[PDB]
């Protein structure tokens, strides 16, 4: 009958498919703490999703014509000997408004070619999209992580990276291969709810995550084979 | 130092109060399948926080002059010897525009008086928002749950109350005082996601959500007496 503990199956041969997406393009003054903190948070990313088995790809949105090559690649390439899916969604804070607007365009985009409708492979597989905002995409399975509620504070980028994917990467490489996905997340929203401005117009102002799950059952990674 | 099982404090004097709100006017005629499957929907809330230790209290919107003053009642008492906050909105299938609009601002009205700044007494403290849609609350340690995505398929209420209602009321009976609460919500996502249609909703399946701010784990464990 009904088990309580029920968890997604995690034994297919490969773990999955983990892709960067880096929003570039319609952002122009590139500060120095920006172009090293966006760095700084893909490779602390390419380094914790790939310690739990995932194949990482990283793009870009500068050049559309690789863009289209790359984008249809991940979208047509079968998953059916995957466990999963992961998307990470990166952006710049201080963009203007046809740099945000895009981004809602591209995340409205990726998240809907993966689809139950326009996916076969990954029907009943947990698709996991973690977004850093500058939404509402919903479906059976889905994981959405966002840095920041829309409206409410996000510090601002640093050398190091950002807070949000500061503290999910600690997590990631402490407990990602024993908690349950959701229960680390719930970590990261208290970690990067914790941290305080040294900018003094940001006094007092903290930044709160979230995360809005579809899954039916408990999402581990453990170390494959 | 970091404690990844660190749970929300749930030993104060009181568990809180379960607030079971009924959206109903300007529904323009109601069957006799929606008035008592509302009913019997209330009912099994009722019977469950109580078992959990909850205070309810039970609203509708019909008398203008009655909520207001309710609605004031509930926001301003002292919630500082409360647990957390629990807060159900139940509302019709078939309703008219007029009905979904009006439900929006409630809902947006509702979660607002509990912001970390209109009540200093639930600072730190889980404030639940179960919702029965027909959205974009946010903030520290809110819990939004919705019985549906925002414009996907809702199976239609029947004499014994409507799928998501059932499906959480059986989940609180069972494992509401043992399981952390988000890993109940997810029993829900699977029960309600899995139940079929006995017309024309063929193919259709309901898939519920629900999207957390929390910091902590959170369970309702039985009280002191």
């Amino acid at each position: 009958m009904f088990d309580p503990a029920k968890k997604y199956k995690m034994d297919h041969r490969r773990r999955g498919i983990a892709l960067i997406f880096n929003h570039e393009r319609f952002f122009w003054h590139l500060t120095l703490p920006e172009r090293r903190g966006t760095c700084a948070d893909r490779d602390n990313l390419t380094r914790r999703f790939s310690d739990l088995g995932f194949e990482v790809k990283c793009f870009n949105d500068l050049k559309a014509e690789e863009l289209l090559l790359k984008i249809h690649e991940v979208s047509t390439v079968s998953h059916a000997d995957a466990d999963c899916f992961v998307c990470v969604f990166l952006s710049h804070g201080e963009g203007n408004h046809i740099y945000a607007y895009d981004a809602k365009i591209e995340i409205q985009t990726l998240t809907g070619l993966f689809k139950g409708d326009k996916c076969h492979s990954l029907v009943g597989k947990p698709k996991i999209f973690i977004i850093q905002a500058c939404t509402l995409p919903a479906g059976a399975d889905f994981l959405m992580c966002y840095s920041v509620a829309e409206g409410y504070y996000s510090h601002r980028e640093t050398v190091n990276g950002s807070w949000y994917i500061q503290d999910l990467c600690e997590m990631l490489g402490k407990y990602g291969s024993s908690l349950e996905f959701t229960e680390l997340l719930t970590l990261v929203n208290r970690k990067v709810s914790q941290r305080r401005v040294d900018d003094p117009s940001a006094i007092g102002k903290k930044q709160v995550p979230c995360f809005a799950s579809m899954l039916t059952k408990k999402l581990h990674f453990f170390p494959k084979s």
